[PDB]
């Protein structure tokens, strides 16, 4: 059971995460351009199995500003679960192995996150903008119902199973993207564009070894709380990645 | 728990009944339907990040008769399972705990082709946007599987039920936009034969909601857990031929 210094400290840990989000959204918020990222719709032009009018653009992701959004997220639910009136409330999800306040954040900053790499990758069609944000919340939601519903060491992986299913979608919408099958253009992929895929595939399936490691219970992990710094590390981590690649990538004042 | 003979042989013979309807409509369709094909698109950045786009080039295209003749197959096939041997037994002990894994195991894949055909009538061609409406569907079945996995009917607890809504309404805001077609530099002439299939697969789609939120709330005749088994079988018989003679009318009949 984890004792009242344990979750205090873990409170502290919390709370020195937030600082860093926070102050990394202060300074995208800043120093960021204005540089946008296309939603289109690719309508019929006919009935169905006719042709189609070219992509319009119906509106335009501030890049800055959601990237800010993702950083800002995980600063305000951090500070949330950091408050000593939150207390009695995350030691008692912490005594049934839950926290539900990391689901809440990452069902709406990782599907931010999916979305923009989505976008720079150069997926554009709002409806797979849209339906990759769903199905992304949708694998947030199934590790928030893991939580609900087991306990580590009980056997049933079965919801983190369909996390899985419905996390690997949009990863492979990417793969198929840099593959182009039936591109026209010689013109590749940028490399920094392949450092945000690569790197971000890397960090979400981290995520996903945390909650397989913390429900499988087996040596250190028998202790739920690893579980529960690794995810705050990994947030501060894959947040950080991404925001400073896309800064770096897209977002310097050489490019307004 | 155990069934009577009786209970459960008359649900056996609904499967089978069942499962010859959507069986019958698949031969009618495989034998009679043209070789109408919906395109799946890639619209691959020919430049830079935030700078320009290739034309849309088709990656691949569906066979439109053969999909509908799938999504009724795989109904025919997972009723003829239902009713059959050690399958049988499985899904006689799975009704008793008011579980049929049988059928999420079906809508998965079934529910998932049936918006992906949707999407396409209605002029959804990005590659991305068609697989991630296929995860978000399949999302929200699997929800509705955790629903019945972990909750008892009249115990209060529709959190995986909530969770099946936000997931399952994503392709259908992602069809509203399409029909819509905001920035289209002129009107969209969409055909009336595809207007009856989004708002009455939509009504058929809210159905199946319906039910399970009618078993879990437990009140009334709802409180027999297999009046609602019962209710999903007609449903998916009526939704499915709804929309294949649908498609077959508006799109299957001249010979191309
Ligand atoms: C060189 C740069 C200097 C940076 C100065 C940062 C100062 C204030 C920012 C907010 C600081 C709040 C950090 C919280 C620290 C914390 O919670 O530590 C737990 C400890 O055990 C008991 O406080
Ligand atoms: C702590 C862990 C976080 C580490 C950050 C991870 C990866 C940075 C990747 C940046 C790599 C940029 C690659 C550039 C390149 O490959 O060049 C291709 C060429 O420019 C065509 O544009
Ligand atoms: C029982 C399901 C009834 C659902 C009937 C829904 C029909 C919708 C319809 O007929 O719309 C097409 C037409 O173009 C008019 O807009
Ligand atoms: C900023 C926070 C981030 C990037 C969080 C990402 C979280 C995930 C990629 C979670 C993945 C999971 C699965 C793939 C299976 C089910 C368990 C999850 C939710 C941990
Ligand atoms: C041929 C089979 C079909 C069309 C089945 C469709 C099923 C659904 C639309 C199910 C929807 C549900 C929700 C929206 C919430 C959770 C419960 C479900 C799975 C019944
Ligand atoms: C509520 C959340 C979203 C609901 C989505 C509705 C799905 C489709 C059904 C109705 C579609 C018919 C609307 C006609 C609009 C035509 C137009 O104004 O151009
Ligand atoms: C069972 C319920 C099924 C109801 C479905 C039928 C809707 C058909 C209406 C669409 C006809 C197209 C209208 C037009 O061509 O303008
Ligand atoms: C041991 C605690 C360290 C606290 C760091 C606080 C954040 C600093 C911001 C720069
Ligand atoms: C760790 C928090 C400090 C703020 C982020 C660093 C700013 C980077 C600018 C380039
Ligand atoms: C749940 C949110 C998903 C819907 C967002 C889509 C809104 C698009 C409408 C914008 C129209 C602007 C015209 C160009
Ligand atoms: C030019 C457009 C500027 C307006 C700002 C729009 C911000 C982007 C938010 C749109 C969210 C709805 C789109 C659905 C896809 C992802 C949820
Ligand atoms: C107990 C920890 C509470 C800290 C909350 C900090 C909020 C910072 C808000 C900044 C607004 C711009
Ligand atoms: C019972 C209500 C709980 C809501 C959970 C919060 C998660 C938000 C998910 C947003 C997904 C948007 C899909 C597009
Ligand atoms: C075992 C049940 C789940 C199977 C489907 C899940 C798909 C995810 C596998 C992708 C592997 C990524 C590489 C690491
Ligand atoms: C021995 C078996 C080990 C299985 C470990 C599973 C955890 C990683 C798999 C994650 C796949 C889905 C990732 C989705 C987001 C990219
Ligand atoms: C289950 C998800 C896998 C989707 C496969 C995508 C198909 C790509 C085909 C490329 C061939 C065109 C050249
Ligand atoms: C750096 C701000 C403090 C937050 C702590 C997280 C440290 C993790 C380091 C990740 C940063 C990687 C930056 C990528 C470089 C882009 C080129
Ligand atoms: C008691 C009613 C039984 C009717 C079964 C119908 C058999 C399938 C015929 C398809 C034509
Ligand atoms: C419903 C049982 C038989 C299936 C055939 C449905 C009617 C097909 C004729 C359309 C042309
Ligand atoms: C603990 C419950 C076990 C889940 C049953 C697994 C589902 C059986 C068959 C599913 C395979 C479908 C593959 C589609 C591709
Ligand atoms: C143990 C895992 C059980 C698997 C679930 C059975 C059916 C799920 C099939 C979902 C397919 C999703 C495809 C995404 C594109
Ligand atoms: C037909 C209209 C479509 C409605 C779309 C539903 C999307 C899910 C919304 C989240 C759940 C809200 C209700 C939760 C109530 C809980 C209180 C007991
Ligand atoms: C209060 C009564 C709530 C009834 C909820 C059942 C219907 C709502 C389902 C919405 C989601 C539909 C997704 C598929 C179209
Ligand atoms: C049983 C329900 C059958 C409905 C058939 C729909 C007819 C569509 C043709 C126009
Ligand atoms: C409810 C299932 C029984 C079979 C339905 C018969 C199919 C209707 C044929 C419609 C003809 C449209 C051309």
């Amino acid at each position: 059971k984890p004792t009242v210094k344990e979750i205090k400290s873990l409170q502290n840990f919390n709370r020195i995460a937030g600082v860093f989000h926070l102050l990394q959204m202060l300074a995208v918020l800043a120093l960021a351009n204005d540089f946008a990222l296309p939603m289109t719709g690719t309508y019929l032009n006919g009935p169905p199995g006719t042709t189609f009018s070219a992509p319009v653009v119906i509106l335009e992701t501030p890049v800055g500003l959601a990237v800010a959004l993702f950083l800002g997220l995980s600063a305000l639910f951090h500070f949330i679960v950091s408050s000593g009136n939150f207390f009695k409330r995350y030691s008692a999800s912490l005594m049934k192995n839950q926290n539900i306040f990391r689901w809440v954040e990452y069902s709406l900053s990782s599907s931010v996150m999916i979305v923009l790499i989505a976008q720079i990758c150069g997926i554009a069609d709002i409806v797979a903008l849209l339906a990759i944000f769903g199905v992304n919340a949708s694998m947030i939601l199934f590790g928030w119902l893991q939580e609900k519903y087991t306990q580590p060491k009980d056997g049933d992986l079965l919801p983190f199973w369909f996390g899985c299913i419905a996390g690997i979608v949009p990863w492979i919408g990417l793969l198929i993207y840099v593959i182009a099958p039936g591109s026209t253009s010689d013109v590749a992929v940028p490399g920094f564009v392949y450092g945000i895929i690569i790197s971000l595939f890397l960090f979400f399936n981290s995520f996903a070894l945390v909650q397989y490691l913390q429900y499988k219970g087996k040596g250190k992990w028998s202790n739920y709380l690893r579980g529960e710094r690794a995810y705050i590390v990994l947030s501060l981590v894959a947040k950080s990645a991404l925001a400073w690649q896309i800064f770096s990538g897209t977002l310097i004042p050489a490019l307004e």
